[PDB]
């Protein structure tokens, strides 16, 4: 039998008396065994959410189907031959059904015409056709191989950013290594970016399925089509036209970047095998001796009572020594992370094992309790589903937080992982689904390593349903327990993630490797959470399997050094790692780091933009340049805002970069007399010295800098230093947002904050340098002080009343007071 035969349009209408949308009803053709029960009757909508915004959701007429909670991921309600269009006169996306026998249906840009999204079947073949069956949903469009640039559909390692054609992505949360290129691993994010170089370059749109199941996507360049094994399709275009635009309608939907606290961004240290508190005392010691920035230490598993959440180690990490570690730490500016597993070890002595039976937070199945294995052996799983398991977590971390202060959690193996496989439910389709989707490259059944399809959630939810989403409620009910027992700004990082879990959480790369590979692999991946609104990304700095050397790890500090989360952490059986422990290690870390701190208000008001509008802090050269399409494949150099292009070494023994710059004059941060200028952007032949990266800021834009320090506190008592980078054929700009650094509400109502921009523009004779301030009162009474300027891209000097580099000196200005200064030339 053939796969499916379709369906037929068997009514359609446009409302009128509305902002239109478009309600139809489709029939099936014909029904086929393969892949299960066919749904016979379709209901059908097209609708604008916003102007920029295009929903299509396909139900079955006469059920309910599982979506994702409202209460999970908050979003509007769905709406109240021959074609039927619907268009708004506001907006450039235009909808077409085609009333063919199988159905079609396009969206196509009013304004260029270009079609975005093409799913018109091919009459002689099934796998162009829209097939709805309980477990296998399938839809498909047509793409223009050449013109069409594709960017997400995580999670997943690969070489490049760009989508590479001719592969199946497949999204099912997994307990797999991120070292491992192609497989799904720990977090899915069914949502792409298409950007199209013609006919009009750059134009981008986005692209997201709102489903929680199991899915493979199979991309062969002049088409795309995803293999759903539940839900429904509830699909989302987002009319961009710039790539920025796009992340703003995406994340407006989804949710807005966490706003993270100014500690985050200082530098943190981690390894799983740290013994006992001593040697953790240690490593802190030793970074300071070393004078190596370290903001803060985490603990693994190790602090525990054999390895059970909310315990400690009476003879390693004993709690009278713990409290001594972190009032130290905190006496020295500096802040503290645990880790936490999501299973609850089973011991009948164990309070947090007891609390949950009592609470009967735990996910079932057959009616009992799962019961998995994990670090500590014998677990059940609480369900974040659940309104009382929740409470339980709330009241966990209350209880050890009381007794040991801590300053942010580290979620971890919350895909669920499982160290078995329970066999299968005889008869059920969920344990045994009739599509099999590519876990682990291997088509390998769903409950691998993990909770069984068959278990149940609150709300008689299945974890076939919902399995994707135990990362993200974990994060959500995580988050809430940290406000709910301090009235900072909370930082957690979570392995696993699904679209939204930016909104809770930042993430890292997981279990790489220290090999040269996974150093180039944490570009894409970093860019890859950009795009799924997850900007508080990095990977583990020098790698967390394997032995790393001492020229991977020299090389990857100068990297990892720029990344938004910058952490170094390491696995137990091999070699410690920290930057201390070689000296050109050390050295190159001095010298990075210094940079990124000397950079923290930039990244800290990139987290404010990217709280706002979505946009990326780490973001790819053609958020900045999307009318170069050269930059549409570049997956070894990234931005730091719109400006600072970060060009790593990538290869061992390598003295040299080729990397490629836009057109214009750009700058290196390190030192500004050296300057790379281009004409037609091209490959410039970098030196890059073992102990240097390469980290250059373009023509046009205005930086705000304050100094090195070895904690962010003391990094924000210094002054700060304007680098203001002068273009010929435009003005210079940038932006600077203030506020304490912790408080829960950025940017909000209260007004504990300041807004300053930057404004730079030469005249034939003169050049300004202004600023305008929102709320100078904030800053003012923060005494924050701009004591010099520094002016590039001009090639002769200016003072007040080849390039060179002009300095002012000596300026004691309030940041919060707005500026004019007149230059003159010499
Ligand atoms: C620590 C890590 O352990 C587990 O994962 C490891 C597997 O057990 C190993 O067998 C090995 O599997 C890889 C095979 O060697 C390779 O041939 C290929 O099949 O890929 C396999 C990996 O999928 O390596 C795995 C990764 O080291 C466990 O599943 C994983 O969750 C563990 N990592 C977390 C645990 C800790 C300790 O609390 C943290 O330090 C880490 O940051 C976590 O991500
Ligand atoms: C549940 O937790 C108990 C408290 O730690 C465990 O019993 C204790 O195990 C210690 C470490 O293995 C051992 O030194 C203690 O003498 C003993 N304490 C008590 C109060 O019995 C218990 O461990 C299991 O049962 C004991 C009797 C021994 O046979 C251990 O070897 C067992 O692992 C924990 N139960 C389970 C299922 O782990
Ligand atoms: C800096 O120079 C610019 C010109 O490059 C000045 O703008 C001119 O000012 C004169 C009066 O002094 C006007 O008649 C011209 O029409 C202006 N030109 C433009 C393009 O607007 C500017 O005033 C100077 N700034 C200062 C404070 O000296
Ligand atoms: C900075 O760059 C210039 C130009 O190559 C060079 O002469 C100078 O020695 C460099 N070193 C410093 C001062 O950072």
């Amino acid at each position: 039998e053939a796969i499916g035969y379709g369906y037929q349009v068997k009514n359609a209408k446009v409302d009128n008396s509305t902002g239109k949308s478009l309600t139809a009803l489709l029939q099936l053709i014909r029904n086929s065994p393969v892949y299960g029960p066919d749904i016979q009757f379709l209901s059908f909508t097209a609708s604008f959410e916003e102007d920029d915004t295009l929903r299509i959701r396909i139900t079955d007429a006469n059920n309910r189907r599982w979506e994702i909670p409202n209460e999970v991921l908050p979003r509007p309600p769905p709406p109240p031959p021959t074609t039927t269009v619907l268009s708004h006169p506001h907006s450039d996306l235009v909808f077409t059904l085609f009333h063919t026998t199988p159905f079609g249906f396009t969206i196509y840009r009013k304004s260029t015409h270009d079609v975005l999204f093409d799913a018109t079947p091919i009459p002689s073949n099934p796998t162009t056709f829209l097939i709805y069956k309980d477990q296998y949903l399938q839809l498909s469009s047509s793409l223009p191989a050449q013109q069409a640039h594709l960017y997400g559909l995580g999670e997943h390692t690969k070489p490049t950013f760009q989508l590479a054609h001719n592969q199946i992505l497949t999204l099912w949360n997994a307990d797999i290594a991120s070292f491992n290129r192609d497989l799904n691993l720990y977090g899915s994010h069914p949502f792409y970016m298409d950007v199209r170089s013609s006919p009009m370059v750059g134009s981008t749109h986005g692209v997201f399925l709102l489903n929680s199941n199991g899915m493979d996507v199979e991309y062969t360049g002049d088409r795309i089509t995803y293999k759903v094994i539940g839900g429904i399709i509830d699909l989302y275009i987002f009319a961009g036209r710039t790539p920025e635009m796009v992340l703003d309608q995406y994340t407006k939907l989804i949710g807005r970047p966490a706003p993270m606290p100014y500690w985050a961004f200082g530098f943190h240290q981690c390894r799983w095998g740290y013994r006992d508190v001593n040697e953790i005392e240690t490593v802190v010691d030793k970074y300071a001796e070393a004078r190596i920035p370290l903001e803060v230490m985490w603990t693994d598993i190790d602090y525990m009572d054999a390895f059970k959440d909310f315990t400690l180690d009476p003879v390693h990490f004993p709690l009278d020594k713990m409290q001594q570690f972190v009032t130290k730490l905190h006496r020295n500016g500096q802040r503290y992370v645990p880790i936490l597993d999501p299973g609850i070890n089973t011991n009948k002595s164990y309070g947090t094992f007891i609390r949950g039976m009592q609470s009967n937070v735990f996910i079932k199945r057959d009616g009992n309790p799962y019961l998995g294995s994990v670090w500590p052996g014998p677990v059940y799983y609480p369900d974040f589903l659940d309104p009382a398991a929740r409470s339980f977590w709330v009241d966990e971390i209350k209880r050890f937080r009381d007794i040991l202060p801590i300053d942010g959690i580290w979620i971890d193996m919350n895909e669920a992982s499982n160290f078995i496989t329970s066999a299968p439910t005889p008869g059920s389709t969920l344990d045994n689904p009739p599509y099999k989707i590519n876990n682990s490259g291997g088509r390998v059944p769903i409950n691998s390593k993990t909770i069984p399809a068959t278990a149940m959630h609150y709300g008689n939810v299945t974890e076939y349903n919902a399995h994707n989403l135990y990362g993200f409620l974990e994060s959500q009910a995580t988050r809430e327990a940290l406000v709910r027992t301090s009235n900072e700004r909370p930082f957690l990082l979570s392995r696993s993630t699904f679209a939204g879990s930016g909104k809770y959480t930042a993430h890292w790369t997981g279990d790489n490797a220290a090999r040269w590979d996974d150093l180039q692999y944490s570009i894409p991946t970093m860019l890859n959470f950009g795009l799924f609104g997850m900007p508080m990304i990095g990977a583990d700095i020098c790698g967390f399997a394997e032995s790393t050397t001492e020229e991977l790890c020299r090389r990857w500090i100068q990297l990892g050094a720029f990344y938004p989360f910058s952490r170094d952490h390491s696995a137990r059986d091999t070699t410690h790692q920290e930057l201390y422990l070689w000296e050109s290690v050390a050295a190159s870390a001095r010298t990075v780091l210094g940079l990124r701190y000397q950079l923290l208000p930039y990244y800290y008001t990139l987290m404010y933009d990217a709280n706002l509008r979505g946009i990326p802090i780490a973001r790819p050269l053609f958020f900045t340049f999307p009318d170069d399409v050269a930059t549409y494949g570049i997956s070894s150099q990234f931005l730091i805002g719109r400006g600072i292009m970060v060009s790593p070494v990538l290869q061992p023994g390598a003295v040299s970069v080729n990397a490629y710059f836009p057109r214009g004059n750009w700058f290196s941060l390190f030192n500004y007399t050296s300057s790379v200028s281009v004409s037609a952007g091209t490959y410039v032949s970098l030196s890059a010295p073992p102990d240097h990266i390469n980290v250059h800021i373009h023509e046009g834009n205005i930086v705000a800098m304050q100094g090195e320090a070895m904690t962010t506190q003391a990094a924000r008592s210094t002054p700060f230093h304007l680098l203001v980078v002068m273009s010929d054929h435009v003005a210079s700009t940038g932006e600077l947002f203030l506020d304490n650094g912790i408080e829960m509400d950025i940017g909000g109502p209260g007004g504990k904050w300041t807004l300053v921009r930057f404004f730079a523009e030469s005249g034939i004779n003169n050049l300004t340098i202004s600023s305008e301030v929102v709320n100078r009162g904030y800053a003012m009474s923060q005494r924050w002080v701009m004591d010099k300027i520094t002016i590039l891209g001009l090639k002769r000097r200016v003072r007040i009343k080849g390039f060179v580099v002009s300095v002012i000196s000596d300026l004691r200005q309030l940041v919060g007071q707005a500026f004019k200064l007149e230059l003159e030339f010499e």
